[PDB]
């Protein structure tokens, strides 16, 4: 929200990168858990 990206100025996308880079790696962290936790409950699941 702070990151300003939508503006057609150079600057303001590379905030926008950057901000998206940083919630990418925040989310990266979460999916890795998510994925991680996905891949017990299919490891220990069999049902349809």
């Amino acid at each position: 929200k702070e990151v300003d990206g939508l503006d057609v100025s150079k600057e303001g996308t590379e905030a926008w990168e950057a901000a998206m880079k940083r919630y990418d790696e925040r989310i990266d962290r979460v999916e890795t858990r998510i994925t991680a936790r996905l891949r017990d409950q299919l490891g220990t699941a069999k049902n349809a």
